[PDB]
């Protein structure tokens, strides 16, 4: 079906994959001078999938892709319904339904004032603050960025990890209708999964919103030294291959709780210990399925991270409605002696997340309350899956299955992932940015 590369903003099919990366997030004050800005801005500066994939010889300096929120739409004057349930109220109004704790959340995020916001993504933070001045020059006071949120990859061997320590960004579904390398045991799904109006998308979308796409953006703020100090204080004493110490205990806790060991080998295939040579190799850190510990959780939790998000065989076989893409990045600094060797965070970090997909309640939002919130979920299981431990909202957060000798044990886990604010934006194809929203 061969898919426009050139038209589809880059980061929803592809992925910035940048060391650093800012949000600028604005609201609209001018819409007149805000198009007639949009006219020249565009063609300028929105990167394209086919610019990311290209060579760097011919790539800009900074990636930067536009997304507007309902409010945003609205501000412009664009009315017609996008056709998803979610995008419409905003996400803080549909926070509740996350499982989310309002008190926590931060403006101005608290409401639905944000319009739009300006992904960038580069490798130096000087170049970061060039294109964020291009933004409020291009645009000058027809906008106001009312905040930015900046991330980047973690020091050294850490380069990819979240801060919890564990290797992200390893899984991701393949859609059809472009010439791309399919890793064993990645998800093959119809364009429509990810693009709206493309074949598989079930919503009823305008003509304009073809190619266009949902970004669910999620601030996370992370307790590191929380999370550490959680799983030595409840450290694995064993498994099949032997005892395991007070270090080795907690590292295959963790790892039990995401269905990964830090280094991204799949805990479904290194069962027992750390593979690091596997967890590096895309040809062979995601060929499983749980197809081997359905119904039993010695190989994996039946409620660890990712298989919750992403249960595989735990519903039959294929199914395409439930992937989505992943673009998130890291933010904050490392965790000091004085973090670690006291158990309670002292500093601001954690996870600037950011999920596509056609339809949000059938990505991020199903992941996140059918299936993470879901404590009987995977359903029809031996013993009961509970509460996903990483990102699971769902009180009390008893997840079980974590000890692989006796996993009728079950854990009640302390929420060490902090919603800030999010938002659910609406990222059209670079042609309509210029054909609808500055038209
Ligand atoms: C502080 C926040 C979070 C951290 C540390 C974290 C992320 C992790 C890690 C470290 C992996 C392993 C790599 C892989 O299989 O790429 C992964 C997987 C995944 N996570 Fe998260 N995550 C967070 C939040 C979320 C939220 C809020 C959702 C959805 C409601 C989610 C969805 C997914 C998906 C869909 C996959 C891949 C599953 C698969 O195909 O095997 N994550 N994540």
């Amino acid at each position: 079906t061969i898919l426009p590369l050139n038209n589809i903003q880059g980061d929803i099919l592809v992925g910035m994959k940048k060391q650093k990366e800012r949000f600028v997030f604005f609201q609209v004050n001018d819409a007149t001078s805000f198009k007639t800005a949009l006219k020249t801005y565009v063609p300028e500066r929105i990167t394209s999938a086919a610019i990311l994939i290209s060579d760097p010889s011919q790539q800009p300096l900074a990636f930067v892709n536009l997304g507007f929120s309902n409010t945003g739409l609205q501000a412009l004057g664009i009315t017609d319904d996008l056709g998803d349930a979610q995008f419409p109220d905003g996400q803080f109004a549909d926070a509740a339904n996350l499982g989310d704790d309002l008190s926590q959340w931060v403006a101005p995020f608290t409401g639905t004032t944000i319009h739009g916001v300006f992904l960038i993504g580069s490798d130096q933070d000087d170049f970061l603050d060039q294109f964020t001045d291009d933004i409020s020059s291009t645009f000058g006071s027809s906008i106001t960025q009312v905040q930015a949120l900046s991330g980047s990859a973690r020091p050294g061997d850490q380069a990819g990890h979240e801060h919890f320590g564990f290797l992200d960004g390893i899984s991701q579904p393949s859609v059809t209708g472009w010439e791309t390398t399919v890793f064993p045991g990645q998800a093959v799904v119809p364009p429509g999964i990810i693009l709206t109006g493309r074949d598989g998308d079930t919503g009823t979308r305008p003509s304009w919103a073809l190619d266009g796409s949902f970004m669910a953006f999620r601030h996370f703020q992370q307790k590191v030294p929380e999370f550490n100090a959680y799983t030595l204080a409840n450290a694995i004493p064993a498994n099949s291959a032997g005892n395991l110490t007070q270090q080795e205990g907690a590292e295959f806790l963790g790892a039990r709780m995401f269905g990964r060991w830090k280094s991204g080998a799949p805990i479904d295939l290194a069962p027992t210990a750390d593979d690091p040579a596997l967890g590096a190799d895309p040809q062979r850190n995601n060929n499983f399925d749980y197809s081997d510990t359905l119904t039993d959780e010695t190989r994996c939790p039946f409620g660890a991270h990712v298989r919750k998000t992403n249960p595989r065989q735990d519903l039959g076989g294929p199914v395409d409605t439930f992937h989505a893409m992943r673009s998130s990045i890291p933010y904050g600094p490392e965790t000091s002696d004085a973090e670690l060797a006291s158990g309670v965070t002292a500093q601001d970090r954690g996870l600037l997340f950011v999920e596509y997909q056609s339809i949000i309640g059938n990505g991020f939002r199903f992941q996140q309350i059918n299936w993470a919130n879901n404590a009987n979920f995977p359903f029809s299981k031996p013993i009961t899956p509970g509460i996903e431990p990483i990102i699971g909202q769902t009180t009390p957060r008893t997840v079980g299955g974590l000890d692989p000798l006796n996993q009728n044990e079950t854990f009640t886990v302390p929420l060490f992932v902090i919603p800030k604010g999010g938002e659910y934006f609406f990222l059209p194809s670079i042609s309509a940015l210029t054909a609808t929203i500055a038209a």
